[PDB]
């Protein structure tokens, strides 16, 4: 059908069809008379999977022959989403498969909607890992993703009575055709026990053993025949476990619960034992696998030359003391040499500066669960502080500030401090975030070892986030500059020479209109909700959190509503305000924010005077597959976190690449995006980081804004009086109280400028031609935000390996 | 290689090889350089499985088109064993596969040893179900096996320090290539709740829901292209289950524990709630499936004409009140009509008369778990007793004896009484057992409804128990009378005309010698134990239980030992005494019996004076795959249960078909076996049922035998004094005490005659020619014991369907 989707050759279509029927028969054991759409989806998935195996096997054989340096990306989250379409895109089988299923009398798009999302992540951090695996394979790096195969991923969100309800994400129910169990490579992981000091070295004994069973999933690069591996561990009890009889067998669940479910917290630390077990489980099994592969290439001096371990945040920070444990206790290396190897092998990536998100584990927990690791951590701390004391003689407070051990009610281990000490590189995820790390929370560490600190601005893969979700846009772009940009996004700059091209302007605007129509139809299909395709699509999708300020968006919405009710017969640009995202189960304020959003919709969407001029919809169960649908349909991207809180953000990049203009604060990557496109082509507003600091030094008093802004006051009074909750007048008392007395994120401080900026957005939307020209300038300068650029920088500046675009023989 | 194993055509071998490589590559994702024997086993299994699918699909389509009466065999146990070789035998692919793997450079026998046993059973009852499925498919019946897919089957037995140790049977660890999950057919099962009585009928509400997910396994008939289905249910929690957040997800295990593990009891009832849940779980899911299939053929009058439900013991007895519940509460039929349908649909098979094995569930358990079913049971009881009262006016004791409700400390429901009342047929499993049912425990029921009582003597499938495990014997037999006997075992009688044939006598004896050599080699291979292949193989394999009297065997062994020590330089026929079997985890006496056996071996096997004249080995982890190895190698089959206790026995039939002579009591099927072969060709001894009764009436006093039998006294003194347990002189005090004061099975009463009979066995073994001629007379008359004969009788006399030998188009 379309160019970028590959060729539909006669031979290939014929071969796909026969293999499709073969799997339906032999694999699914069904016939065309009893087969259901799900059956057809699986027949197609297995057919596509077959094309991966040959490449998968030779890629791994290749790495064996050449023995390049291996990159191990450790993460407790991999937000993969669906795999079928992505695989077809990277293998250039999309048009062929579409034609083949068409000839078999089936609609491939219908079949793609049957695949469950692999929701093994919470949000940005997990999605970044997913985009990174794609870029590493596309850049020909010998990389391996290592994580946990959760039986239940992020919960499915249902909205009942306007409230979020959670339900188990049983994503493996019908089976996962993409994974391959490798029980032959099962490894043991130890817990509890005690430390015994003998003649030669310490020994960790009397431990409880839990088996780690690996499952491998292929990660295809973009049309280069490279297929890397993502290995996820599953917990299994040994057969002699707890071995009345019946109970012992039933108690096997205790050990296997380790890989049962993903903790649903976004930017928030919960110090539960089960979570600590998951963190060690992934680290212990992974390191054994790494060392095994290394030995099958004694001389650990070359370990750093053949291995690179990237820690996605502090979640897998135990890799540092675990590596030391193995080298010292098992391999018998002296401490100093072991430490040298560890530091040169590990690298740490920080993703946030929010205090409540940093991991600080209670010493009593580590003491009971991992006694040997606690001893190693103390030793690491002791030697680290000796170095600090020698560099800053007499600075006793610096010593207490930099310690890995925090004193107080309960002693805790600061995992971030542990990561900085044991890594040769520490990076932030956006220029401003990395600068904040050096000026604030890690200032002491930066002064001790300035060379360790770097920046690696985040990115997104243009395969899934452009070609896959927006083929219409990828096509009109390819028509003008070719297909090369898909693996070299910087080429989009060439589109700048078409900003005055009347044909292109029309095509860009047409693609957007088509996406909006398709999404508007979807909302009625699966959610039965009417919306005006002609209105401006104002969307904010991301996890619900106070720092992301969905509340500021709500205030604007209510303002628009009050203004209409004030001057009913006055013209206003029609808007469809869409807000979506999940709230962590135990985050009360976040759940109240979702309720407020639906409550506003209940009032606004049923007011006759408003008509189709303003709609407020809450997008239920926001996840990767839904993002691929709503982002291509958006006109306005809301990125309004309080300056200094959103480390980078990645959703912002997805919107920019797909034709949406951005309204946001100078926070995270927004700064670099505005810098690339030009501030005149971005809708910036609000306090800058320096302004927030000034306000804090002076003291933030929300009452002041309430007293001086009539429109704001009216909104707060509506909330308090029950205007949005008739039957429950004080339903939103907590929200008002927080906004008025303890708003850590200064919602009111940016209200005026936000509303003003939004007016400028509406003014531009009234001029179709100029709105589209600004969109073109955004798309044309989004090249820097490709994860291929990010990974190439990690490769050269941290891992010490050269990326490759060379194809492998198919 | 051998005739009975089929042809190895050029086309077939070529096709098998290419498909083998295809699966190794595409299915296992491996190459010949990294593939392990397990990998090769799976490549072969998938290759063989492919040949099943076509036949499997058309067989089921066939039943849809013709709509014959369906047979549903409900059992909580299906002792299947391995599936690879059995599938090849029934599809006539054995020689072709052997040749193909040979050309690929692999030993197929080595690969077959890698497959885990499907140990979803405890012993005879479970194995019978397995043999029955094979015969039903071979006889072209539209039959379905329905059970539970236990995650853990019968435990693996390890022997440590002479004691049994149990370990989880994680048989699904590497995956099961034979099963096909059918999540699309998942059904809900209800538990707890309460009964609500409304205007029209009762309603079962406020129940907890557990999902039943089916897994289908193909059951191929013998070379007739018929492939039936065995559907096993797996427990799954609904996604809204218990829906802090984390705990709710983890608690899903509570519901899924229902299908976690098989209760390891043989001939013993344990009234645990979890077991009751398993029984209802299989019954509820199965009945919904049956009715669904029936409706997809309102007129429930024809239900009995299209459906037959066979209850394997009382384990699935809840099917009776569950069927009533559905017809009355859901379909709205009047009681009388519903009862008529139920009775004509259900049939019950009793497998034992031991009081401790009968199911008697506490009313308080049913009351809490299945409130509606308890009400229905009371109603059934009320109407049943009204019928008894009308037939035997004034006989109040009969009323209390026949009630389904037993009074006492705690009220219980007698499931056996429930089954007789709600079934149109009740059968025993051997002539003598069925007669005992009518004369004793079910005497009252027989007098009320004589027509319901039948006999269906058990049998074993000659495919697995002859062709598969003893190809050498199947071959020499086929050489003389053809291959027809494999599906018509009665033809073995033609072998009677070869009893004087010198060539045949030599071949029969040669096959046995080869089997013994092969097994002797196996014992050293996997268990490192030396044995003399020239000695007589005296084996007793079956679950450990006091009624099976492994203790009587031990007494004989010790007698042989003492006699040798008494007259060292006297000649005696060399013997290798092999005893094997698992003991239920909570059965103390059974565990002490295993310890005694090993202790005897410790003494006997290391006594220089004995030499290679006597060896005592305990066969560890006895299971189906081990039975297929030891039975073909046995010379003497020990079937020595106390007369009246072994309902039928089936191991006895396996030994008879494979060339072993039998020493046993006139119990169970032994009676019919001796009758078929002729008592002169059987080694019968001991009390007959009538003798046991006489002894009980008089009072069994073990002391009497101890006082009058010097040799017996010596043995008891050796046991008591610690002769077999030096470091622990009183280790076997419990055994001695039981034997002397409370032996329910009169071990001493049969001692003298047993020892005497054993001497007659040794005398015959000294004459090779005559021993073999007697063996030939046994093999030649074992035809009656084929499960094809048993099933044909069930079909005609109970289910009302005609068996068919006609092939289906392949
Ligand atoms: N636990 C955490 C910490 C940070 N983050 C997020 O990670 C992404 C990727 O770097 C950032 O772009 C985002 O700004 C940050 O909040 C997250 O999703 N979860
Ligand atoms: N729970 C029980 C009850 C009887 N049985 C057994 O069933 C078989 C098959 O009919 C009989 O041959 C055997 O005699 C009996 O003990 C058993 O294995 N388990
Ligand atoms: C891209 C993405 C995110 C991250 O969005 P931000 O706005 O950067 O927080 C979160 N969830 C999903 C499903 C995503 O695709
Ligand atoms: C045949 C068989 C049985 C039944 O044996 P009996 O001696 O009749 O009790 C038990 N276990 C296995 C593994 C069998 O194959």
């Amino acid at each position: 059908q379309i160019s970028v989707r590959g060729l539909a050759g006669v031979e290939n279509v014929t071969e796909l069809k026969k293999n499709f029927n073969r799997h339906l028969h032999f694999t699914l054991v069904k016939d065309r008379n009893v087969a259901t759409p799900r059956d057809y989806y699986f027949a197609l998935a297995h057919t596509v999977r077959d094309h991966l195996v040959g490449r998968w096997i030779r890629t791994q054989q290749h790495y064996y022959e050449k023995d390049p340096k291996r990159i191990y990306y450790l993460s407790l989250e991999f937000y993969m989403g669906r795999t079928l379409q992505n695989t077809m895109v990277n293998l250039a089988l999309e048009n062929a498969c579409d034609e083949a299923t068409y000839q078999l009398g089936l609609d491939m798009e219908e079949l793609e909607e049957i695949e469950e999302d692999a929701g093994l992540g919470n949000g940005g951090l997990g999605r970044l890992a997913a985009c990174f695996l794609d870029s590493m394979a596309t850049l020909g790096l010998a990389a391996y993703g290592y994580g946990i195969r959760y039986e239940f991923g992020i919960f499915n969100q249902k909205i009942c009575g306007g409230w979020q309800m959670e339900e188990a994400d049983d994503w493996l129910r019908y089976g996962n055709p993409w994974e391959k169990a490798r029980p032959e490579f099962t490894l043991p992981v130890h817990f509890y026990g005690r430390v015994e000091h003998t003649s030669q070295g310490a020994k960790w004994v009397d431990t409880q053993v839990v088996l780690a069973m690996p499952y491998d999933t292929p990660v295809p690069g973009y049309r280069n025949n490279v297929v890397n591996t993502m290995r996820l561990w599953s917990a299994k009890a040994p057969n002699d476990f707890n071995l009345g009889y019946i109970q012992a067998v039933l108690d096997r669940n205790l050990a296997e619960n380790i890989s049962r479910v993903l903790y649903p917290n976004d930017n928030f630390f919960e110090g539960k034992e089960l979570r600590l077990k998951q963190e060690y489980f992934v680290v212990a099994a992974t390191l054994q696998d790494i060392i095994r592969r290394f030995k099958s290439s004694t001389n650990f001096d070359a370990f750093p030359d053949k291995v690179a371990i990237q820690l996605n945040d502090t979640h897998p920070s135990l890799a540092i003391p675990e590596l030391m444990r193995v080298l010292v206790d098992l391999e018998r290396l002296d401490w100093d040499k072991a430490w040298e190897v560890t530091v040169k092998t590990c690298a740490y990536t920080n993703h946030t500066v929010l205090p409540e998100a940093l991991e600080r584990w209670p010493v009593h927990l580590l003491e009971t669960l991992l006694p040997r690791h606690l001893q190693i951590i103390y030793e690491i701390n002791q030697r680290f502080l000796n170095r600090v004391a020698a560099a800053f003689p007499g600075d006793v407070d610096r010593l207490r500030r930099m310690s890995l051990v925090e004193e107080g009610a309960v002693k805790r281990i600061n995992m971030a401090h542990l990561c900085i000490a044991g890594s040769h590189a520490v990076n932030g995820v956006a220029r401003i975030h990395s600068e904040i790390l050096k000026k604030t929370i890690f200032k002491d560490f930066y002064e001790l070892e300035p060379h360790k600190f770097q920046n690696k601005t985040n990115g997104i893969t243009p395969r899934r986030w452009l070609v896959l979700c927006n083929p219409g846009l990828a096509e009109i772009i390819a028509e003008r500059i070719g297909e090369e940009y898909i693996s070299d996004l910087d080429q989009l700059r060439k589109l700048l020479s078409y900003v005055d091209d009347e044909a292109f302007i029309r095509d860009v605007a047409k693609v957007k209109q088509e996406n909006k129509l398709k999404f508007a139809a979807y909302l009625e299909r699966e959610y039965k909700v009417h919306i005006n395709p002609n209105s401006l699509f104002d969307v904010q999708v991301k996890r619900i959190h106070e720092y992301k300020r969905q509340l500021l968006n709500c205030l604007h919405v209510i303002t628009l509503y009050n203004r209409i009710k004030k001057e009913p017969n006055k013209f206003v640009v029609p808007r469809t305000v869409m807000i979506g995202g999940k709230a962590a189960p135990g985050y009360h304020m976040a759940k109240m924010i979702i309720k407020l959003i639906t409550a506003i919709g209940d009032v606004v969407n049923h007011d006759p005077v408003v008509g189709d001029r303003l709609r407020v919809i809450f997008l239920e169960n926001y996840r990767v597959s839904l993002a691929e649908k709503v982002i291509p349909a958006a006109d306005l991207s809301e990125q309004i976190s309080t300056a200094g809180t959103e480390a980078s953000g990645t959703g912002n990049m997805k919107f920019m690449l797909n034709g949406a203009l951005t309204i946001g604060t100078m926070d995270g990557a927004n700064v670099e995006m505005a810098e690339e496109a030009g501030e005149e082509n971005f809708f910036i507003f609000g306090m800058r980081v320096e302004d927030v600091d000034r306000l804090d030094q002076r003291g933030y008093n929300a009452q002041e804004y309430y007293d001086r802004i009539p429109e704001l006051r009216q909104i707060i009074e509506q909330l308090s009086s029950g205007f949005f909750s008739p039957k429950q007048p004080d339903l939103f008392k907590d929200i008002v109280n927080m906004l008025m007395h303890h708003d850590r994120f200064k919602v009111f401080a940016d209200y005026e400028e936000y509303v003003k900026c939004q007016e400028r957005v509406s003014a531009l939307y009234k001029n179709p031609r100029e709105w589209t020209r600004m969109v073109i300038r955004n798309i044309a300068t989004s090249g820097k935000f490709s994860s291929d650029r990010t990974i190439a920088q990690y490769a050269r500046e941290i891992w010490g390996v050269e990326p490759s675009r060379q194809r492998l023989p198919a």
